[PDB]
């Protein structure tokens, strides 16, 4: 890692260039370079280059994937003062706090959302039940109801969820690592619900990002679902289009799950003071994330001075509606290994590989096989297994500990 500049490594999908402007503003006053780079699959090749002290200063992602890095030792913890903390929601630091440590900079938060062409459907569809009589009537005029991404499962688990599907079973405010819901009732429906669109020839088994991306913002099919994201492209497109609440399925709404942008330091970076005064003087502040926004949409912004002004957008709106019905994703160094495994399985489902019933088995017990952690009271002087993580800190604490000792509290810790 050269001294004396910055590199940053964030998503394709994001406003690179948009952050590349905040680093010629920061090099114009410091005079120190900053160059940006969006690698492909950067969530996996980081902790490959920085577990022997290679990579970037800054990393971007959603903030599942941080205790990860955090447990490898991969992050530099941030010190902001109370007072740059209290410029950003309380809500964003729950998610980039692990062990208690606050592991990165929270910058927006992503939910996804339905987005709806408004000439071709003026009331879009409450519930996931009558989107196959909708395309079938679509049909009839050469188009379709819904394209979406059925490669990546963060797409796909709103709707696994709806009835009943989660990863970890959270219960106050404490995640149970070991009561994991891949192939329970409500998710065994969920996907069976998915499938049987593409047998009924709703949805075809293969669309990825790009195809959907390109279908709705060509017209084609008049409902597809994304994040903030993906407004760029559909707003230079002459698409006429809005954003609202996930259709329900079985009466219960469509929970995604929830995502905070954030930026971490690279624990063997020369530079963590440039990045430190780079993300809090440069990056948050309402010039600077106006800059990203304005390139490719970050949602709602973890920067309340910024928020307060984003906040009158429908399309905030309306992401905010879907993020409070779904749920906060936890950041524990499992939840990578439940991406993998719920992957396949949808894949395997969608194309017929596999029935929902054998991909939801093969998932649930191939994620809970990597799922050794240990309760971190210190008190304990022999090392006291556990499954049981709190919500709020992402800190183990064992069965005893949780009953008896009332220091994590959903409310409060
Ligand atoms: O598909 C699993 C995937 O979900 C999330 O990735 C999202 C990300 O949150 C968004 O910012 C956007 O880039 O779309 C991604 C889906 O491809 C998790 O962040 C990621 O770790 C996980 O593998
Ligand atoms: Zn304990
Ligand atoms: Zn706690």
């Amino acid at each position: 890692i050269e001294e004396g500049k910055l590199v940053i490594w964030i998503n394709g999908d994001k406003g690179y260039n948009g952050l590349a402007e905040v680093g010629k503003k920061f090099e114009k006053d410091t005079g120190i370079k900053v160059t940006v780079e969006h690698p492909d699959k950067l969530e996996e090749k980081f902790p490959q280059v920085a577990a022997t002290g290679d990579g970037p200063d800054i990393i971007f992602w959603a903030h599942d994937r941080f205790g990860g890095y955090a447990q490898s030792g991969l992050l530099a913890e941030i010190t902001p003062d109370k007072a740059f903390q209290d410029k950003l929601y309380p809500f964003t630091w729950d998610a980039v706090r692990y062990n208690g440590k606050l592991i990165a900079y929270p910058i927006a938060v992503e939910a996804l959302s339905l987005i709806y062409n408004k000439d071709l459907l003026p009331n879009p569809p409450k519930t996931w039940e009558e989107i196959p009589a909708l395309d079938k009537e679509l049909k009839a005029k050469g188009k379709s109801a819904l394209m979406f991404n059925l490669q990546e499962p963060y797409f796909t688990w709103p709707l696994i969820a709806a009835d009943g599907g989660y990863a970890f079973k959270y219960e106050n405010g404490k995640y149970d690592i070991k009561d994991v819901g891949v192939d329970n009732a409500g998710a065994k429906a969920g996907l069976t619900f998915l499938v049987d669109l593409i047998k009924n020839k709703h949805m075809n088994a293969d669309t990825d990002y790009s195809i959907a991306e390109a279908a709705f913002n060509k017209g084609e099919t008049a409902m597809t679902i994304n994040g903030p994201w993906a407004w760029s492209n559909i707003d230079t497109s002459k698409v006429n289009y809005g954003v609202t609440v996930l259709p329900t399925f079985k009466g219960q709404p469509s929970k995604p799950f929830v995502g905070v942008l954030s930026a971490g330091i690279n624990a063997a970076s020369p530079n963590k003071e440039l990045a430190k005064e780079f993300l809090e003087n440069y990056l948050l502040t309402d010039e600077g994330l106006e800059a990203v926004n304005k390139d490719k949409p970050l949602g709602a912004v973890a920067l309340k001075s910024y928020e307060e002004e984003l906040a009158k957008d429908p399309r905030i709106a309306a992401t905010m509606e879907n993020a409070q019905k779904g749920e906060i994703m936890p950041n524990i160094p499992q939840m990578s290994a439940f991406w993998y495994a719920v992957r396949t399985a949808v894949i395997n489902a969608a194309s017929g590989r596999q029935t929902v019933d054998e991909a939801l088995k093969d998932a649930q017990t191939n994620a809970a096989a990597e799922f050794n952690i240990f309760c971190s009271n210190p008190n304990h002087r022999t090392p006291t297994l556990t499954s049981i993580y709190c919500r709020g800190c992402s800190k183990p604490l064992c069965a005893s500990c949780v009953l008896l000792d009332s220091s994590h509290s959903e409310l409060k810790c």
